[PDB]
């Protein structure tokens, strides 16, 4: 059971949840291609291409302190000028882990969750 094809994942370096998947994924028998938010370069385009892959309500977490840092009115008037800018500007808030496959992006999810899932 060979496979020509490979599965590409993205995010940083200095979080643990991205180690956890690496091993996870690594430990399952799948490849995953570890690519840093700044490895492959963020520019206009890819933050464009993001955005439109999935909302910017569920690219970059909200129960961490990037979302706590703005204050409750601008917490609440959220926009997608001003998250475009704030994936662009500082993009190691962005969802993590990530899949890229076939241009389709995913979100990470976690151990006990994907076990459970693809457990028989």
């Amino acid at each position: 059971g060979p496979g020509s094809m490979s599965v590409t994942i993205y995010g940083i370096k200095n979080c643990d949840t991205m180690k956890k998947a690496r091993i996870w994924l690594e430990d399952h028998g799948i490849d995953y291609t570890f690519h840093d938010y700044k490895k492959e370069g963020l520019d206009a385009e890819t933050l464009d291409r993001f955005l439109k892959t999935v909302p910017w309500e569920q690219l970059l977490n909200r129960a961490g302190t990037t979302f706590r840092k703005l204050p409750e009115d601008v917490r609440s008037n959220v926009d997608a000028a001003s998250a475009r800018e704030l994936m662009l500007a500082q993009p190691s808030m962005v969802k993590r882990p990530v899949l890229e496959r076939d241009g389709k992006l995913m979100v990470g999810f976690k151990p006990a969750q994907y076990e459970a899932y693809f457990k028989l």
